[PDB]
């Protein structure tokens, strides 16, 4: 036997939720990521949020949802293009809860009815494993600079 988890409700990104979203993102980030990025590249990695414009600015221009649990923001997911998962991060506080899953579902639907027959992520480390579990598959290792720090990644793609 195994608990059924409730789904989060998801909501479209409002300007409104710029700073709950940064603060999700570093949380995720600083907490979750331990066992595969060093201090100083889970430093760079969430630096992002710093420029409170630019990262605003990057989900308002996507297709951002966010998942809430009793009307609180827990975490959120960014659709870039057609078919490119540009972003998710859950809460530290809320991992577990099948909210990953929840807005990933939905990134697809939203793919799928805008064409889209392959959705591609480039995942970190650690959401490696969560990507295969739900038809990710590994197609290319890489490296990404940010803030002058190098972190690995993978593409991953998955057939609508
Ligand atoms: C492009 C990019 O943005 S990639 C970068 C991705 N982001 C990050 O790495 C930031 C740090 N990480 C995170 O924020 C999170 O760990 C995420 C986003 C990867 C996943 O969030 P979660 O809400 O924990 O995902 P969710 O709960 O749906 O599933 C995770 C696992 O928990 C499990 N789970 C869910 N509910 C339960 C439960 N009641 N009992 C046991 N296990 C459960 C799922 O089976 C799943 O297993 P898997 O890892 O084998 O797939």
């Amino acid at each position: 036997g195994h608990m059924v988890m409730s789904t989060p409700a998801l909501r479209p990104y409002l300007p409104e939720d710029a700073a709950v979203t940064a603060a999700i993102f570093v949380a995720s980030i600083e907490q979750l990521t331990a066992d595969d990025y060093s201090e100083e590249q889970q430093e760079a990695w969430a630096s992002a949020a710093d420029d409170e414009a630019k990262f605003a600015a990057r989900l308002s221009g996507q297709l951002t949802l966010i998942a809430t649990l009793q009307g609180v923001p827990v975490g959120f997911a960014s659709l870039k293009g057609p078919d490119h998962i540009d972003m998710l991060y859950v809460h530290p506080d809320y991992v577990g809860r099948d909210v990953g899953t929840t807005l990933i579902d939905a990134l697809e639907k939203l793919a799928g009815a805008r064409g889209a027959l392959i959705l591609t992520v480039d995942a970190s480390d650690n959401a490696a494993e969560f990507f295969a579990k739900r038809g990710y598959v590994a197609k290319q290792r890489n490296t990404v600079s940010i803030n002058g720090e190098w972190l690995a990644n993978t593409t991953m793609t998955k057939s609508l």
